[PDB]
């Protein structure tokens, strides 16, 4: 359709493969997580996952007080759960020219490169292969220009989001990289383009 509220549905999706809202908990999300343990998760100030990625065994150990399989479980989503960054290539900064199909490339990366792309949840029981979602719109007008999923088996590549630029003027364009299958790793970077 156009409609940037695409954003919303995305999110939603990722809620819909865990199993918990975006605002409620990032925390919540790692399988076979509580909020009795919650309570010690926030005793250490952590507010992305991204902070479980550079903890080490010995604070793990006394976070969590369960069973093997969980703590396993916990570790792969962890691992398989990717830090990923957000970098855009522009062809040509200059000439900006309104209603003509504009290419730019995007190179991302991961933190590690996947064995398999095995998303795991808990109460999401049947089987998912991690996505992505390129994003690209203007947020006040809420009108999205360029839109690609990707499964991102390298540890980096290049996509090129063939996309038609808007009107005349200046244009605060904004870029999401949304996992579908994991909240809270919505990475963005917003940028100017003046167009004749």
């Amino acid at each position: 359709n156009g409609y940037l509220n695409a954003t919303t549905a995305m999110d939603l999706a990722q809620m819909l493969i865990q199993g918990v809202w975006d605002v409620d908990n990032p925390l919540r999300q790692i399988p076979h997580f509580n909020n009795k343990i919650l309570e010690k998760c926030k005793e250490i100030n952590v507010e992305t996952v991204y902070d479980i990625m550079a903890l080490e065994d010995e604070e793990r150990d006394e976070i969590l007080t369960l069973t093997d399989s969980q703590l396993a479980q916990v570790a792969a989503f962890v691992n398989n759960y990717p830090n990923v960054e957000l970098t855009y290539s522009l062809n040509n900064s200059d000439s900006l020219i309104s209603g003509v199909k504009q290419k730019i490339t995007i190179q991302l990366t991961r933190d590690v490169e996947p064995e398999n792309l095995q998303v795991t949840s808990e109460k999401y029981p049947f089987d998912k292969l991690e996505s992505w979602w390129l994003v690209l719109g203007e947020v006040s007008k809420k009108e999205l220009y360029a839109i690609k999923k990707v499964t991102l088996n390298k540890e980096t590549q290049q996509y090129e989001l063939e996309f038609d630029t808007p009107t005349s003027g200046k244009h605060n364009l904004t870029i999401w990289c949304v996992c579908d299958s994991y909240l809270d790793a919505d990475k963005e970077l917003s940028f100017e383009i003046n167009v004749k």
